[PDB]
């Protein structure tokens, strides 16, 4: 049963989860909730129009990091609809260490705004936070990723008419000042938020001042005399509904960028997918089994059905949007790469979304597949992916290794969204394939200075090696590290894609224009 | 003397500077010119036009990084003219690690790239690298900003019509082998220029093939067979001679965005910089003295010279180019932030570069600052700094600290070049302000148990902190990974900003164009 | 303005002006400049702009809250309304105090009472007419979906004095 270790793994995600989205411990959240605030969950939550699903991104952000003290990076992102608009939302978990940021903190909050960017989501920050780890502060401060660009993004969003709308729950010091200060609008609650930009120690040590955060730069200072804020709510609750009438005064949406058609469901349930899938990355499948039961009605359109084989390329549709399948089959071919670059080009010209589906080794190894150009004819490949003008969706269904990540439209690539399945490894090659690689090389060395090895030790040389591929390749070394939006269960793939490609529906397309293909 | 001091640390920066040019130690090399190769610093010597100018970008990345395995992070970066065009150079440097791609030589070669496109200048790149620093692969590999990045740029660049050219001269593998495979045009050395998608060890490794990296992938197989390569050279000063010669063939530039004058000296040498800036940051001193110095014909026309006096905002030139200058001068309040917001918007419609130079402790703290909204004041600013169209470069001459960095164009709000002076220190807040403040919320912490601790017990506890800001604020620490382009000899602040404000100059201007102003 | 010119909002501007505050404390805490930002956002906005003379309309504060010279789609007056550079009573107190430097106040009380007047505004064309106070919400409501069918220009603002 490949399906017993899918549901094993798919049981280890969700106890996983369940943990992340508590936050703090127990002591955190008691604390929290005392004073008559809403939980950050219950917070998102709230805003969220009755029975509106919501696409979290990054929950397993921070996962076995800075010794497991910032269960999700302390910070919650995902999108979902307010007053039927599609949101980006960001709320700090204040039950995780104050809502401070660590590094990944502020990286998952970046990557929320690129996604509000990218596909013009208004965004909705649901700020308390008491600032940054300061042990940690170099790679939290001062570099174009670091807090500083959440500001950048702000003003940079606003002026393209992407709404930025504020909500202080709790504290907001120093730089975190900015968040509802550069939004367009901003709610605070009274006694209870607070925002300034130098707090009572900072006001105590410099001038010697003893100011209570409530006198410094309380709900009713900044919404009667700063106007630093623009609507002083009564609790949590009343800042929520405030920020859901804000929302319904939001301007039109643009049109769909394509046609959308009536669903039709496949004729599979999707939890047959862990039956057809090997956990183990390198053993092989037809890859059509995975095609005919995530599409509508079980129904594609396979170009170049029989040519370059092991990459598998079908028009088909998701949720009634229309899709282009690039899903690997093998090992990757001279002609597989051609067929992949054309096909790309017909989505492109077509305004069908790309759904890279990833299971890659790497390319066809020798002198003959050197000398017919393979270098080139994958450099087709990834200049058709880098500059095609379509949404493209990616999901690591398997492995997703060297230069076949890059041809197969990894992270690097901006996909609107990319998503691991829990059986998936990601590495610059593949664990056997670096343990094998790197004990070939120095085995050899050995035999030349006359120190060749035995078996045994050869073999105590690879398992460090294997080690190393597994512990940093697994989804959650992966997800806590943002390489991904997320890890998720293979029968919800159906479900995600075509949440999100509801969601990239609404960004204008740019102009088709490719690089030079090298010929 | 200030200037003893300056000229102390100049001397220091220097000999660093020289070591890092030298690449690898003396073996590494002799081994790399023992079989006729050019070094890499030689190598870009010989493409540029004979007296340009080079603006090396990051030559001290990676410093005090890796046990300092990878001098300049193994890669030579910068900006001169080949054939009369300004051109971004990037060179592996093989002598250092046979050119392996650490951590930061990835982001330097990021970061190379997108001053390319922010310019629109053409990018040539001197490939000689035997692949990635395998035991950091995971920071090297997989996520956005890493390897894969770099042919998502190539081919968006291309697409744009940014010139992407390579020269092949010596080892290229793995994903490496898309530089080549993926420039618009390949220059590669007979018997000395290896490409291959997949190396000899891996073709061993998976086929038992034995095949030397000539056969596999050499200059005359590529160049005749494959077509993976468009030009074949005899040698290293060959393929410099032919991609001069490529570079001659590129289309028309775009006008200047400006009006650029006849260049008028200052009235004082630039030396005197060192006697009249405090290398300590803390130490007040007018920053009018440095403005004086460093602008044509020693001239400017100040804005509101008498409100708002601790930030000077002046319209200036600098070899001929208009610019306009803002400097701080003191804490930062309400005023000088409203004052600032109003100077960019005025160089944004009469399409003037801004020059930011930091030297930023903070804003003013207190309840009266915060009640009169110094927060907003502060965030119209960065409002302006993040939308501004026109170009913008930044030099920290002092300290950068805080939310001042956000406001006065630090590295996330993409100034086209950030430079460092020697005595510059940053970080999310100065070293003593940090330390003062972490001593005043713990003193009371230890108060509010019973344990008061002694002022020796507090001075041992604050010696750390300091130990922390100084050893991760210093220029070094912050050139190494790369939030600045480079330390720079205060004495050629005026030369690097003129030469930058020339490669500014040809990149077409966006629309004015803002956020919402809180007002 | 600047969020309504972002959400395509139109906007409706209410007038009954009472003057701006004076004194040495309001012009040195900037009241020019600040009423300046708000005449610069009524006069650069892109979408539709409609006004309602209900009670005073004088001054400076005419010009902030979008009078006939900002181009609003349309304009109108209650009956009530009345409109001038400033009241009677200030400028007779004005041009007296030159001169003397009552029966010479009364033409000018009388001037101000005059062209102040609704009718005398209407007759004139400085507004588009005079409208019953219970029909404001139609007439609006009219204008509205007149104005919904011209193409909106971009968002762009002359220089905002900080």
């Amino acid at each position: 049963s490949f399906a017993d270790e899918h549901r094993r793994l798919v049981a280890e995600l969700n106890n996983k989860l369940a943990a992340a989205a508590l936050g703090g411990n127990e002591r955190a959240r008691k604390r929290h909730v005392s004073r008559g605030k809403l939980l950050p969950r219950e917070r998102v939550d709230r805003l969220l129009d009755p029975g509106s699903p919501f696409l979290e991104l990054a929950p397993l952000a921070a996962g076995g990091m800075y010794g497991d003290e910032s269960p999700g990076a302390g910070i919650i992102t995902g999108i979902g609809r307010v007053s039927g608009r599609q949101c980006v939302i960001v709320a700090n978990d204040a039950t995780v260490k104050g809502g401070t940021y660590y590094p990944m903190t502020v990286k998952k909050h970046l990557r929320a705004q690129e996604v509000a960017l990218q596909n013009m989501l208004p965004c909705i920050y649901l700020v308390d936070s008491g600032g940054a780890f300061l042990p940690r502060q170099d790679e939290v401060f001062p570099d174009r990723e670091h807090f500083g660009r959440i500001f950048y993004n702000q003003a940079t969003m606003s002026a393209k008419g992407i709404p930025q709308v504020a909500a202080v729950l709790g504290s907001c010091t120093a730089g975190g000042a900015y968040v509802p200060a550069m939004s367009d609008e901003a709610v605070i609650v009274r006694e209870q938020g607070t925002i300034f930009l130098g707090g009572p120690p900072l006001v105590k040590a410099a001038t010697g001042e003893i100011v209570s955060a409530e006198e410094l730069g309380g709900g009713d200072l900044h919404s009667r005399t700063s106007g630093v804020t623009d609507h002083l709510a009564d609790d949590d609750e009343d800042a929520l509904r405030i920020v859901r009438a804000i929302a319904d005064t939001f301007g039109p949406c643009e049109p769909a960028q394509w046609d959308v058609r009536r669903s039709v469901e496949p004729k599979y349930p999707q939890a047959e997918l862990y039956d057809v899938v090997p956990p183990d990355p390198r053993v092989p499948y037809d890859v059509h089994e995975v095609v005919v039961r995530i599409v509508d009605g079980s129904e594609f359109s396979e170009f170049k059905a029989k040519y370059g084989k092991t990459l598998v390329t079908a028009f088909a549709r998701v949720h009634g949007h229309p899709v282009g399948i690039v899903a690997n089959n093998g090992v990757l071919f001279s002609e597989s790469a051609l067929k992949g670059a054309h096909f790309i080009e017909l989505c492109d010209k077509r305004k069908i979304p790309l759904l890279f589906l990833q299971n890659i080794a790497g390319f066809m190894v020798g002198r003959d597949y050197e000398a017919g150009g393979i270098a080139k004819h994958g450099a087709k490949m990834v200049t058709a992916v880098a500059c095609a003008r379509v949404p493209k969706l990616t999901v690591v269904i398997g492995g997703s290794y060297g230069a076949g990540n890059y041809s197969m439209c990894g992270r690097a690539y901006s996909p609107r969204f990319l998503w691991m399945w829990p059986n998936a490894r990601i590495s610059v090659m593949g664990g056997e394939q670096a343990a094998s690689v790197l004990a070939t090389v120095r085995g050899e060395q050995l035999s030349a200075a006359g120190t060749p090895w035995s078996p045994d030790e050869e073999e105590a040389f690879k398992a460090p090696i294997r080690a190393q591929y597994e512990d940093q390749g697994n989804p959650y070394y992966s997800t806590a590290r943002l390489w991904d939006d997320g890890i998720i269960d293979p029968a919800d793939t159906r479900t995600v894609v075509g949440l999100a490609l509801s969601l990239c529906a609404h960004a204008p397309l740019d102009q088709v224009g490719y690089g030079v293909f090298r010929m």
